């Protein structure tokens, strides 16, 4: 049912869905099975920073991620929007765990589209969150997603101890919607940043982290846990 | 009922209920009769510009209202928003007719807010300067519609842009908004929109406002006229 | 000398250096024979609008150039700017004429750089002119330039009775620096949007708006009217 | 001399020249003698920030100064800019020290003005680097060190020393006020650790607006900051 496009942190290898046999980032457009994937070094217990782009005039979506003082991981796809998306989305973050479990704490996040129309100027939506509190009024949440802890989001459940629980799917969604294109628009763009904490004491943490974008009413697939990220229903 | 917080453009002076007896911008902090106005030189059928800020270091709400290559109307008051609003709230316009009345057209508005932790800034920016039939990041109200040139029209206009006795509207963004946190070192907003008041009539009536609520505001029943779709009773 | 990179409003087909036999739009890299070229329908009278962008992680220069209720002309060129430009750069709009002639007026010109450290996280700088003023101090006014007739800037001469000349070159320079790659820099971008009109008495108008990027000393090149478009000091 | 609007974050009091007896900040308007100032608790060693807002409706030049988990110092001043500045000016930051001294660095520095008939300038600096092109250093100050801005001379391990004073300035002057404008603002935000050896160290750090050709006045360490010629 929904149309889901989205940047996923990916950080347990599913070979038998066609993951590439180490931790990666990926452009996923309506299949969880990534169009395209580059080798991503994730680094357990560390901050680190996702940039995703997109504008009409390349109609190329990008998306690089990085820790201090290492090199980053680039992934990007030509995919023209209009062809895959309504036209007004929610935007929004996800994360899921399985067998094998993580933290999937995001410390802050932005995001900016802007749609110039043909016929005139520019429609724009901002928001930053650099710290999240206990009742975010402007965001929704989804499954296991909790802020107010450590003034951060919590896209998957931590136990009292700290401790990453396992089979627990989470989203927040931005509670706009977003004008993310227009047919009658000169030109149309988006970034999304957001800097997020994957920490495991297991050596296989699992699953990861995603940047989405959807139709406005999209919900969790129920049993969407695990290695479909919170993001699709199937892995087709 | 709702706590509203607005920046009227009074264009019809109500001198029963505590208007002065011109076209005025004003503060209303919770009622219809402003904490202060300033007289408003409102142009019928030219394009003009409304400012509002608010910053929680001054704690004053001030509002500039002009036309091109004319004096500009200014109006502050002093206000301690943490006192008055609820935490979260939704930001909008109100627009509405009575007896007489005037096009109540937004050609554009944009917002912006901030709040700095007393342990980093989150922010919100919105900018609407074309409106489109189905604008699905507004909340309509009443007879407002989008979409008649790129315009937002906040009270009733036929075919042709002529304008409808007794209407009331409201557009509101669908995000609501921090507006402050006694956690936040200084939270600070802005607003701006353009307006098109245009009537036939020798007094116009009665009004756009810009306002702030919480989040589950509706228009008042019965709040046309005078009231500017925005309060249940003239009190 | 100078090290330019632009994008050329190119209305006159120069054919004899390389131009297509159009009006055209063209990424120049060091040279003023364009890497890349596309047809623009330039419209005599009209206000257009162009709009120039480049990221770090696509190195794509690209470029829209449109008017109200037309299609656009758009052009792309991939780029490392990391191996053409210096570190740091001044901004700018250039035109000309020559033995045939046109208005090169500017109405609104805005530009935003942003460059996001390896170790820390973002420096940035914007501005944004919808009007200019007879002594717009954080411009550098090169040969012909002048502010303030009308809030514009017009780049090439125009006289007493609003005709255009021939044989006029001017640039017009943002005061600052501009730092636009680092190699420390996990991501940089910039953006250029500037609306002009364009007006000629003459069957075929002459010669073109530039938006370049340049060492920060950059002058206008001695004899640079005409089709070098106040860029270049030959047409090699 | 020079035309300042500054806002001074004054960790000595010069009760000679008008200074209250403790660590202040205060708005000087073309005097070091500020037009007003608030008590300001200095958090020494501990990194702090500045917010500092005008706008054209209200004409009242504001500002923040705080700490994480303590109470802010605030301080307010109606002028009009208009009366005070030229048209077009540079906007920088000042410190200096004297026989007392402190570190003056820099970490972060942001800047927003607007002029409504928009015309509009922002620049924020989160680091600053070795070759800083688009700042204007006076004095003492460089930059690079940690990727930050040192205001008056610092040692290889960061000691302070006395008799210093530097400015940097944006490069790009400001058209920081039009008659023909509906609505003028502008806003600053920095970072700053002030840190020191001293039981009392001096002398503070501003952010000033000036003349679009300002420069350090001669003799202004110490209590003057880098910005005045004189006490008066
Ligand atoms: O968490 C690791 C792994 O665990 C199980 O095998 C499933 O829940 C997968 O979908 C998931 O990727
Ligand atoms: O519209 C003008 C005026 O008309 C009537 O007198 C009433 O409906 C008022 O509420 C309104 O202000
Ligand atoms: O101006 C049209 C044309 O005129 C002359 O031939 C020269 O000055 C050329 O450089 C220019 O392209
Ligand atoms: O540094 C503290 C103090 O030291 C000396 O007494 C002088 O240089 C003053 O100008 C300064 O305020
Ligand atoms: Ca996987
Ligand atoms: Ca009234
Ligand atoms: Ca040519
Ligand atoms: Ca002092
Ligand atoms: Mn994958
Ligand atoms: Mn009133
Ligand atoms: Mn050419
Ligand atoms: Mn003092």
């Amino acid at each position: 049912a929904d149309t889901i496009v989205a940047v996923e942190l990916d950080t347990y290898p599913n070979t038998d869905i066609g993951d590439p046999s180490y931790p990666h980032i990926g452009i996923d457009i309506k299949s969880v099975r990534s169009k395209k994937t580059a080798k991503w070094n994730m680094q357990n217990g560390k901050v680190g920073t996702a940039h995703i782009i997109y504008n009409s005039v390349d109609k190329r979506l990008s998306a690089v991620v990085s820790y201090p003082n290492a090199d980053s991981a680039t992934v990007s796809y030509d995919v023209d929007l209009d062809n895959v998306l309504p036209e007004w989305v929610r935007v929004g973050l996800s994360a899921s765990t399985g067998l094998y479990k993580e933290t999937n704490t995001i410390l802050s996040w932005s995001f900016t589209s802007k749609l110039k129309s043909n016929s005139t100027e520019t429609n724009a939506l901002h928001f930053m969150f650099n710290q999240f509190s206990k009742d975010q009024k402007d965001l929704i949440l989804q499954g296991d997603a909790t802020t107010g802890t450590d003034g951060n989001l919590e896209l998957t459940r931590v136990s009292s101890n700290g401790s990453p629980q396992g089979s627990s799917v989470g989203r927040a969604l931005f509670y706009a919607p977003v004008h993310i294109w227009e047919s009658s628009a000169v030109v149309a763009s988006f970034e999304a940043t957001f800097t997020f904490l994957i920490k495991s004491p297991d050596s296989h943490p699992a699953d990861g982290i995603a940047f989405f974008i959807s139709n406005i009413d999209s919900s969790i697939p129920s049993g969407s846990t695990g290695r479909l990220l919170g993001l699709f229903p199937d892995a087709n």
